[PDB]
């Protein structure tokens, strides 16, 4: 088969030229028209890391190695965790590339670089179209020297359900040998089964095993008894005989206070005199670097920091901060000032290139409230995107209260994804219906909650620290069945084999193990994003402002393919809507006239909806969200019990099924199936 | 300049030491440090408001300081355990990068402990969310359109907030704007060539104006000083 690259390429411009960008904007703000500057690099080979300790000596070489270095040790979330919060992980492996030499060579004794895990692997395939195997195997070639650290959910590895142990064992040892170096383990509720299996599986693979607790609460408040500071050290007890080389402490929402650092991290130490202790915070409530500096004070080795233009609000504290802060101390990070700030430039050139995805088109500085509401740094960002896609923009206070008033309802749990997105859920619900706690409590066997709080509350996510709240749990379930244990020890294993001919038949003789687990855990993801790549070609290559926006009529670039394989591309013209409902897009390609045909929807698009459901007529059911729907339970004429399944409807991805408020017989249904539906459009009638 | 910096002669721990003597024998009530743009580090504000402590025992101490490091907060907090009795801070929404530490930080952080500020943290989120809806309106003169985030260079720049974003705005008025990294080390060179004199307003507009001068010109420092009979130096 010819490769076709360059026309595909200019095929997606074309598409983006008539259709606009293909991946969803949530702010009206532009990318920069300026790409930017990448500092000046040394010839050669990188300064020897910690990696090389860790290739020569395994894990506990590495861990005894941190341990014993004189100094904090620093780890670069810049890579991945600060763009989640900041950008919601929407940095490209384009950016990543071009300044990864330079971390290279004056970074070197990074502790680690955090560049994987987490939202990275779903968000590269379904909204950059990008691998994020192929980001990892090109970061890790021009990142020889510092260890690599991804975000690795114990039971669930870096997707949104329960998977069967021997596809997350398998995951880790794929990305152990595509170069990944350091798993830090977490679990959403600090649930100890789910975070032994992903240790063991990190483990098994050769990976340093960084078992990560959860933090909420505030463990210098004698008033928060459930997340006391005995209840961190019995789990930390448990993790350090569960064999993790290193213990890390994760406050993904920025709750810990310089007193409760202290108290914690001095504790912490005290009990595990020889373990490496990594502290991670966000700087959402603008306190994280005085809590860093507290936590460095009371013994920690490594704490979690971000490039400065990259820091802050509900990122990282600054890198250029805690390297200030600590100069000519003990606690010195040896880092030079004007590596940082050479650093930080290029990422405040980078970041304006994603200003469509700025959280500062929604929060201009951190915020305090973070200490009652406990909203992690990436939930803030989406869970106001959502409130404001859902016309609750201007009730995101509101949101906000009852935030914490589904928390307690919910018993509690500790907030971090995917528990941080089911109690935002359920806060959405509740503003959403004008209820109060009380009321959502006492009206629980007739609301239909959100699909994520029955999922959490059937147990597939584990089980809370103190259980699930009773009677609540068992007025919301009713008869829908229930998880006892961990959730993935009951599903089959997983035939990666058949799967694999399953790819080779549909894809080609192409397919990597890479392709095989990323669809073991996201089928429909990567089914989309081998047909997108399939189509428009290879998107990586393309700068961001080209990527998001497209090329303007006669403008001019370059996009190099491979090494001495550039393409010089100019925008000429976009022709009018043909007979065929398409646009003739004319380029420049390598000073040669190339002509595509589009396809315009926005040019021909009108729809019509019906349906609206009386709420003082029980009988007629509206739709509960804007949604698609996927599936009809149900025909005219058929007897429907209280509680019974009616339709599907898919919208901001969640299969939410609407149940029947009352037993009688369906007169009408006004649906049909791919229909997409506004809120209180009616589905249908029962008598 | 830098007390906790050895290497930094001209305004050691003994210059501030004189000039707080000098000061409270002429009457003052109060003494304040005025880091007006945000250099004090957590040691140097140890080390300073200690040692002015131990020397005016019954003397209040006030210290003002900028986030534009991101490091003020730590900064107040470690002036509040050295002795300061009053820190400056800002509300939330009006706090960080080029002005004051958080007010809501500061009263968190010290909540519970010796130095508690006995202010109900409500009254701060609701003192905020006011001060985050009027900001809206001066979205036309926010400093963000400039600087998205607090800048560690003003340790080597030592340009203050307020002139930071006049810099910006007066380089961009004259087509500099591009050159804004040329602007801030002519800035390093301006203020060694005037004598590494103190930058607040209007001293801090001085060494501005010099260091625009000489970008304009395209000047170097030791030009500028060879040339100095021939050149028509800004007015200031
Ligand atoms: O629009 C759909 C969701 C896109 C991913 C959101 C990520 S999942 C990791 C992190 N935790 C959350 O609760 N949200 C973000
Ligand atoms: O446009 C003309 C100047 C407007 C006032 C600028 C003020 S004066 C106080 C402060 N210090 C400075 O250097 N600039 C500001």
């Amino acid at each position: 088969p010819a490769q076709n690259r360059a026309q595909k390429l200019l095929h997606y411009l074309g598409h983006v030229m008539v259709n606009g960008p293909t991946t969803p904007i949530p702010v009206k703000a532009s990318p920069s028209p300026t790409d930017p500057v990448v500092p000046a690099v040394p010839i050669g080979p990188p300064p020897a890391g910690f990696r090389d300790i860790l290739l020569r000596e395994g894990p506990e070489g590495f861990a005894r190695a941190v341990r014993n270095h004189p100094g904090l040790l620093l780890m670069d979330t810049t890579f991945r965790d600060a763009h989640q919060s900041l950008l919601a992980t929407r940095v490209r492996t384009h950016d990543l590339k071009k300044i990864a030499p330079y971390v290279a060579h004056n970074f070197s004794k990074l502790f680690s670089m955090e560049n994987w895990g987490g939202a990275t692997f779903d968000v590269a395939m379904r909204f950059l179209y990008e691998c994020p195997w192929r980001r990892l195997q090109e970061l890790r070639e021009l990142i020889p020297n510092i260890p690599f650290q991804m975000l690795l959910r114990g039971a669930n590895a870096v997707g949104y359900t329960n998977y069967p142990d021997n596809v997350v064992f398998k995951f880790c040892e794929v990305a152990k040998e595509n170069g990944m170096d350091v798993f830090r383990v977490f679990d959403s509720l600090n649930y100890l089964p789910n975070m032994l299996l992903g240790m063991e599986a990190a483990g098994s693979a050769g990976g340093v095993v960084e078992a990560a607790i959860s933090y909420t609460g505030d463990v210098a408040d004698p008033s928060r008894t459930k997340y006391s500071l005995q209840y961190y050290m019995g789990l930390a007890e448990e993790l350090v005989r569960a064999g993790t080389h290193i213990l890390c402490i994760k406050d993904m929402a920025g709750l810990l206070k310089p007193t409760a650092c202290t108290m914690l991290v001095s504790s912490l130490r005290d009990r595990f005199p020889d373990l490496p202790l990594h502290i991670h915070t966000h700087d959402t409530s603008g306190a994280g670097v005085a809590a860093m500096l507290a936590c460095a004070q009371a013994g920690a080795d490594v704490v979690d920091v971000a490039a400065d233009s990259m820091s802050g609000m509900t990122s990282q504290p600054s890198m250029g901060a805690l390297v200030a802060c600590t100069r000519g101390t003990p606690l010195d990070t040896e880092v030079p000032m004007e590596r940082v700030f050479d650093y930080s430039e290029y990422w405040e050139g980078a970041r304006g290139l994603y200003a469509a995805f700025d959280c500062t088109a929604t929060m201009k500085s951190g915020n305090s409230d973070v200490y009652e509401n406990e909203i992690p740094g990436g939930q803030y960002t989406n869970l106001h995107f959502q409130a404001h896609s859902m016309g609750l923009g201007s009730k995101f206070k509101e949101v906000k209260k009852a935030y914490v008033e589904a928390n307690q309802m919910l018993g509690d749990l500790i907030k971090v994804t995917p528990s941080s997105k089911i109690v935002g859920d359920l806060a959405q619900f509740m503003v959403q219906n004008g209820l109060s706690r009380a009321e959502a409590e006492a009206q629980a066997e007739e609301l239909s909650f959100p699909r994520s709080v029955v999922e959490f509350l059937q147990g597939y996510i584990g089980v809370p620290h103190g259980g699930f709240p009773e009677p609540f749990r068992s007025k919301v379930l009713k008869d829908l069945p229930r998880v006892e244990g961990r959730p993935g020890a009951s599903l089959p294993p997983l035939d990666l084999q058949a799967l694999e001919k399953e790819l080779v038949d549909r894809h080609g003789e192409e397919v990597t193990p890479e392709d095989v687990l990323s669809a073991a855990m996201y089928p429909d993801v990567f089914a989309h994003f081998k047909d997108f790549t399939a189509t428009f070609g290879p998107l990586d290559s393309l700068n961001t402002r080209l990527f998001l926006q497209g090329p303007k009529i006669a403008e001019e670039f370059e996009v190099e393919l491979e090494r001495g394989k550039t393409l010089h591309i100019k925008a000429l013209a976009v022709s009018d809507l043909n007979r065929a409902g398409q646009r003739q897009v004319f380029f420049e390609l390598n000073g040669q006239l190339r002509s595509i045909l589009v396809k315009d929807t926005q040019a021909m698009k009108e729809m019509h909806f019906h349906p609206k459901a009386l709420k003082d007529v029980k009988g007629q059911i509206g739709a509960p969200m804007p949604g698609k729907v996927i599936d009809i339970k149900v025909v005219a004429g058929a007897k429907v019990a209280k509680g019974q399944p009616l339709c599907v409807l898919s919208a901001m991805k969640m299969e939410t099924v609407v149940t029947s408020p009352m037993e009688g017989t369906v007169r009408k249904v006004h649906v049909t199936k791919d229909m997409t539906l506004e809120g209180d459009d009616l589905i249908l009638e029962i008598e």
